[PDB]
């Protein structure tokens, strides 16, 4: 089976799971040194697989701070208005990438298959 799958199980339960390359390392280390704290929910793991979930997400890094709250997140997002999202039900908030990018867990975000849900596609 692929390098991801048990990322994918694990880290797939309550959102999509993320690609480890829209993060560095550190910044996931970040994340699953206190999965008990966990953006407001409790995503612990068993030790064992914790250990397994970090190496993954360390080796396969981009070369707890969220996705959103980057950088490259924001100036990619900045022209979509809140209609769209934080006023829009469908979607409420970025952080659920599968709702507008439908292939976002296998990576891809291109901004030509992008479809708001209640908006249609955005190209
Ligand atoms: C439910 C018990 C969860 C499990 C299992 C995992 N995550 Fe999670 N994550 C959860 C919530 C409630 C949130 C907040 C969503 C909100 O809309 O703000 C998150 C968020 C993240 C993020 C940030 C997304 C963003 O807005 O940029 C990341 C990067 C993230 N979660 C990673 C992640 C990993 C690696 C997990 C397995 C160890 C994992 N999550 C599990 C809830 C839950
Ligand atoms: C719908 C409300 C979105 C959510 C949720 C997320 N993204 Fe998005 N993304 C959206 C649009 C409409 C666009 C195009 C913006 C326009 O002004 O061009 C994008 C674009 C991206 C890109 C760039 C794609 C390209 O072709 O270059 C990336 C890499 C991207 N989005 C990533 C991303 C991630 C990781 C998200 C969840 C954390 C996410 N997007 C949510 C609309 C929406």
């Amino acid at each position: 089976i692929p390098q991801n799958a048990e990322y994918t199980a694990e880290c797939g339960s309550c959102h999509m799971a993320y690609p480890a390359n829209l993060l560095p390392a550190d910044k996931w280390r970040a994340i699953t040194a206190n999965l008990e704290n966990h953006f407001g929910d409790n995503a612990s793991l068993d030790p064992q697989v914790t250990a397994r979930i970090e190496e993954y997400l360390v080796q396969h890094a981009a070369q707890p701070q969220k996705i959103t709250e980057q950088a490259f997140f924001i100036r990619k997002h900045d022209e979509i208005p809140r209609r769209m999202v934080q006023d829009n039900p469908k979607v409420g908030s970025f952080s659920q990438c599968s709702n507008c990018h439908n292939l976002a867990e296998k990576g891809i975000f291109d901004e030509d298959t992008v479809n708001i849900p209640g908006f249609g596609r955005w190209d």
